[PDB]
C-alpha cells in the first residue's frame, strides 16, 4: 500500500547514499568523486556552470536536474 519512489528513486538514492553527511547537498568535491567513477573531468565544468546559485554545492533536486 505504500506509495513507491519517483522512477528517479535510484538516482535519489545513489546521491543520497553518497553524502554520508546526510546533508541532502553534495559538494564540488563531492561531485568530483562521485563522477571520478567515469574518470570523467568534465563533470568539473558541468558543475561549475550548472551552479547558477554558486552554492558550491547540490541539492537532491540539482543532482535530478543532471541526467540526461
Ligand atoms: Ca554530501
Ligand atoms: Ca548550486
Amino acid at each position: 500500500g505504500q506509495d513507491l519512489s519517483d522512477d528517479k528513486i535510484g538516482l535519489k538514492v545513489l546521491f543520497k547514499l553518497m553524502d554520508v553527511d546526510g546533508d541532502g547537498k553534495l559538494t564540488k568535491e563531492e561531485v568530483t568523486s562521485f563522477f571520478k567513477k567515469h574518470g570523467i573531468e568534465k563533470v568539473a565544468e558541468q558543475v561549475m556552470k550548472a551552479d547558477a546559485n554558486g552554492d558550491g554545492y547540490i541539492t537532491l533536486e540539482e543532482f535530478l536536474e543532471f541526467s540526461l
